[PDB]
């Protein structure tokens, strides 16, 4: 399959297979790795877990269509959701981490996630 730059980047924003600890200082740190940081993303969120079930939320093996042209999974992820506090939008970029166990929003192109949808997670 062709490869996307969107489902890579998709993967680099908001994969992270098997985190450490999913506390503020895991935020801070994978935000940082991630190139996240230049400015401060305001919210960002990651999906544990394997990749082929992340995948599968594009096809209905997985996922229900959603609103316009989103898709909703049907099973329940592992995430951590990342918030900036501290009125800056500039490096060192503090985070609050909140875990959470729940299904997840995305947009799909040839059957690939290209965007997660991060209203859920405010």
């Amino acid at each position: 399959m062709q490869d996307n730059s969107r489902y890579t980047h998709f993967l680099t924003q908001h994969y992270d297979a098997k985190p450490q600890g999913r506390d503020d200082r895991y935020c801070e740190s994978i935000m940082r790795r991630r190139g996240l940081t230049s400015p401060c993303k305001d919210i960002n969120t990651f999906i544990h877990g394997n990749k082929r079930s992340i995948k599968a939320i594009c096809e209905n093996k997985n996922g229900n269509p959603h609103r316009e042209n989103l898709r909703i999974s049907k099973s329940s992820f592992q995430v951590t959701t990342c918030k900036l506090h501290g009125g800056s939008p500039w490096p060192p970029c503090q985070y609050q981490a909140t875990a959470g166990f729940r299904n997840v929003v995305v947009a799909c192109e040839n059957g690939l996630p290209v965007h997660l949808d991060q209203s859920i997670f405010r």
